[PDB]
């Protein structure tokens, strides 16, 4: 089969919806060449939707593999609840969980893996939902600790730490929420996000104050999105109820209801602790998610692998030939 990246609406794969926990849940289904070896759910971030995988989704079949890849809670034909509590990584965790066993059953096992927000939910994923996950990785986001305490991000970023995520101030309000709506702002907010420019090299997006409203309408073209694949983000994400970005948006309003998830679960519940083969792959040039974010982070795992990849924030993509190596070598290693 070509191994080569999803296009829009790529006819190698599937697009299906089935209710997931009550809520209807949009994925991209890949069937493996050959004999199905394994199933692998893999699991999007922030501002990206199951398409953001289309490297790696013909790769895997092509080795074998079933692919999944939902558009999680909130983003394209997903649905986006209203109650926030359906937005926390233990709720999400569930989702998945539910969705991967639709289709390798009850008993089954699933591959798992994430990027952004998705390596988040993987690692919860694995700590909640052992039973099912035989492997897990995460591109980018490493492995943050059960939340002990909750503390106001507002007050972290006022007290002069955790400066780089302070754009999700911006992003939790309702500033992006408001003026992001329609296709015309949200092919902007694309241009944006995927590293387009003004006309003086200005970003329209900073780790400081997130996205830059002005700098919008002389954005020029990213260059980490070609014509066609910009139109689909602009498409997919315009099938969400205005305001279209509120579904994605609600993932940075659940600091406090994660908080209260973790503080529970790391006083009674048993300790992070993976004893399944994990991968870990950083990327060099991401200012939010820097590689040495991950310093302390082995401890945790029985069988942790470690690997780093010369790109920015959206590696799978920029570096997805180098990704799908490292993840396919990795799970020579971890499945057999
Ligand atoms: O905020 C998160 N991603 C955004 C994704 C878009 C990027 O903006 C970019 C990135 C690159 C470019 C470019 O190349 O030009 C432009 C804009 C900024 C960050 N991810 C999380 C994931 C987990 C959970 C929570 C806290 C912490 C760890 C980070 C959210």
């Amino acid at each position: 089969m070509d191994t080569s990246k999803l296009k829009p609406n790529d006819p190698r794969v599937k697009y299906e919806t089935k209710q997931i926990r009550g809520k209807t849940y949009s994925y991209i289904l890949g069937e493996p060449a050959g004999p199905k070896l394994e199933t692998v759910v893999l699991v999007h971030g922030w501002p990206d939707m199951a398409f953001g995988w289309r490297h790696q989704i013909p790769y895997l079949m092509s080795l074998g593999f079933q692919v999944v890849a939902p558009n999680m809670l909130g983003y394209a034909g997903t649905d986006a609840p209203r109650d926030l509590s359906q937005f926390t990584l233990k709720s999400v965790s569930a989702d998945i969980a539910e969705l991967a066993r639709s289709f390798v059953g009850q008993d089954g096992q699933i591959v798992l893996g994430g990027h952004d927000w998705g390596g988040a939910v993987v690692w919860r994923t694995a700590y909640y939902h052992p039973e099912l996950v035989k492997a897990v990785f995460s591109v980018c986001t490493p492995l943050h600790p059960l939340s002990a305490e909750y503390k106001p991000l507002e007050d972290i970023v006022a007290a002069g730490h955790m400066l780089n995520f302070k754009y999700q101030l911006q992003l939790k309000g309702p500033d992006v929420e408001a003026r992001i709506q329609g296709k015309d702002m949200l092919r902007r907010f694309f241009r944006a996000m995927f590293g387009g420019r003004g006309p003086n090299g200005e970003a329209g997006f900073s780790t400081s104050d997130g996205v830059h409203f002005d700098v919008l309408d002389k954005i020029g073209a990213p260059p980490l999105l070609d014509e066609q694949e910009l139109e689909y983000y602009v498409e997919q994400y315009a099938l969400q109820e205005a305001p279209e970005l509120r579904g994605p948006l609600n993932w940075y309003r659940t600091r406090e209801l994660n908080a209260k998830d973790e503080m529970d679960r790391a006083k009674n519940g048993p300790p992070l602790r993976f004893e399944m083969p994990a991968l870990f792959v950083a990327a060099s040039k991401d200012n939010a998610l820097p590689p040495a974010m991950s310093k302390g982070m082995d401890a945790f795992y029985k069988d942790l692998t470690r690997a780093e990849v010369d790109a920015t924030h959206w590696a799978l993509t920029q570096a997805g030939d180098e990704v799908n190596r490292v993840i396919g070598e990795w799970l020579n290693k971890a499945l057999g």
